[PDB]
């Protein structure tokens, strides 16, 4: 509710950990996200496999927390499987600019798919976007997003929303253990960042930026220290 993205503000990212006891891990944890992703420091693990997703088009609500817009699925939007553990797709958050970097490059938008197992284990799958051709997923969502832009509504029924419109190429990704990228910054989160970069139009990102509070126009947390944690990579060969 009460944190900013402005570097050097009292509530900005470097102080999140000191704003309230519930947020302490933001400041004290050593497996925080996002991180730099560096090809020259990854561990190859072909045993990871192409990403295995079983997603369903379900009814959803657009929500505007004031610092991001997220899609919040009502029904069972399906699931992501990792080592036969099954994580249900719950929410998709939007950050502009990206929070993760790949080889020192920051991207124009990042979408973060939040999944949860019955055991309450969390897995996030991120998509990184450059400006280009419109994103098919956000296309169906644009008129709902435009509403946030002066009106006091911060929940809108977006109708049935289809997660299979998302530009996700399952053949290559990074894999590491990290944290939520907004308070409470809880750790134990499995992150998967897709190697293939998507496109989004400037208009779509404009719409998202129009929707949040002023202090969150850019809503990317700064990169956090890797701290020697491992970063796995998988990529499918022709073979």
């Amino acid at each position: 509710d009460e944190f900013s993205y402005i570097d050097g503000n009292p509530n900005g990212p470097e102080n999140w950990g000191n704003l309230k006891p519930e947020w302490e891990t933001c400041g004290k944890g050593m497996e925080q996200s996002p991180i730099q992703l560096r090809d020259n420091r990854v561990i190859f693990d072909q045993t990871l496999g192409k990403l295995r997703r079983n997603y369903r088009a379900v009814d959803a609500r657009l929500r505007n927390s004031g610092h991001d817009v997220l899609v919040d699925f009502k029904g069972n939007a399906g699931s992501l499987s990792i080592n036969r553990v099954e994580y249900q797709l719950k929410r998709i958050h939007f950050h502009s600019p990206s929070e993760h970097e790949m080889n020192g490059e920051r991207f124009d938008l990042e979408a973060q798919l939040v999944h949860e197992s019955q055991d309450q284990k969390r897995a996030v799958v991120s998509i990184l976007f450059r400006f280009g051709r419109a994103d098919p997923f956000l296309s169906d969502l644009e008129d709902f997003i435009k509403q946030f832009s002066n009106s006091q509504k911060n929940e809108i029924n977006a109708g049935v929303v289809d997660p299979n419109q998302l530009q996700i190429d399952d053949s290559a990704y990074y894999r590491y253990m990290g944290s939520f990228t907004a308070p409470p910054c809880t750790e134990g989160i499995s992150w998967t960042v897709m190697r293939k970069v998507a496109t989004v139009s400037p208009r779509q990102v404009l719409l998202l930026k129009q929707a949040v509070n002023e202090n969150a126009i850019n809503n990317a947390r700064p990169l956090q220290p890797t701290n020697f944690r491992s970063v796995f990579y998988f990529e499918q060969l022709k073979s």
